[PDB]
């Protein structure tokens, strides 16, 4: 049942051993078994983790037209290896989505988008961003202010740079 | 007589009138009425369904001193009570018990075990008796094979799970 | 002459030897020495006991032909082998034709026809006729009691039998 199928493949993936792991994937559709939220949220991550990111983006399809439920966590590894990929657009798509969905983001949301959208000279999306986290309550820290403050330096922008370092001082963030 | 007071005690025990049934059994031996093997294990199950293990051992108990035998559901409840408590300790202890009062364990009986020994880290111990078992002809199944499985998956022992899981197909249990 | 007859004829239905009770049964009629009553009831008593069951009917039924009269024993050894058989609707005919007669149902009578009904399902017409017991003022007991108690606890009816069993023990009748 799903329960024996979700433990061998949550074990394998975490192995590494994804063609195993899918394997018993496609074993246990086939024998009539559901998969669930957490036997596709564990593939994703596995594929993602090892540069599979083609099959982890099919796989969360897949899940959505099951419907079975994407959740944070979902969304948080695709967009991370999205952004860290370069894929910034699908990577903000999915951002988008996920908010559509009701799927709340939090500080791990931000940092890969405010880090990715900093690599392209795409500085005031990262402090757009960077503003929407706090509005929405959600927290910054050493690596959000890092890549800020060293955007916002390469591109001239000293002052803020600056200014961030002391915000980042006094919310006890340490440089 | 022995069947008026079995009858109603067994209708409220599975009512779930405890206090009722067991001021009925107190009555009954007050007029010299005897209990048997059938008033004990149904006043014993119900204690057990109710959370009330103790004094579900103390009938056990009483149970013995007064010659009326103990059987296999008897030490099952018991086993299961205990298992499900943590007291996995005392659940072992009842368990050799029976096999030296030569009542046999059966399939319920090695689950309720192998998996309360599975929650500690009692693997291994999990293991022999999955084993041993086995050699009494005693029948696995479903709970017994995923909870070995979810074990030994926990325990970095991926090969072993994945090696009970063919077991499991082969022997006709559905994952 | 029938006294004759019915000593023997009584002697070996106590000892279970029925084919020669029948035997010296024919014989009587066909020297023209009348069967009576206590002919009657005695080959009937046997023949019930024997599992002779359709035997025991058709000696009962030629009794009231020949104008020889049958009484609370002839109806209460047939309304215990009926009711013993499953054979219910017959057992409540009988009940009804001795009533209808003027011969009085007694305790026995309606212990077997309670306890016979209690079987099925015919809980109702187990009180009805428990009911009907005493309003004739005929006189319950434990056999009484313990089925009716045994009926309602198996049918849900735990207040019932909970009941019946305080009113058992007011009749000073030992549970």
């Amino acid at each position: 049942d799903v329960v024996t199928y979700n433990t061998l493949i949550d074990g394998l993936a975490k192995a590494g051993r994804l063609e195993e792991a899918l394997q018993l994937f496609q074993e246990m559709k086939e024998k009539g078994v559901k998969p669930d939220v957490v036997t596709y949220n564990t593939l994703i991550d596995g594929l993602a983790k090892a540069g599979r990111l083609e099959e982890a983006l099919q796989l969360f399809q897949e899940m959505k037209e099951k419907g079975v439920k994407p959740d944070v966590v979902t969304y948080n590894t695709l967009i991370d290896g999205l952004a860290k990929a370069g894929r910034l657009e699908e990577a903000l798509q999915l951002f988008q989505e996920m908010k559509e969905k009701g799927v709340k983001p939090d500080v791990v949301t931000y940092n890969t988008l405010i880090d990715g959208l900093a690599k392209a000279g795409r500085l005031e999306e990262a402090l757009q961003l960077f503003q929407e986290m706090k509005e929405k309550g959600v927290k910054p820290d050493v690596v959000t202010y890092n890549t800020l403050i060293d955007g916002l330096a390469k591109a001239g922008r000293l002052e803020e740079a600056l200014q961030l370092f002391q915000e980042m001082k006094e919310k006890g963030v340490k440089p």
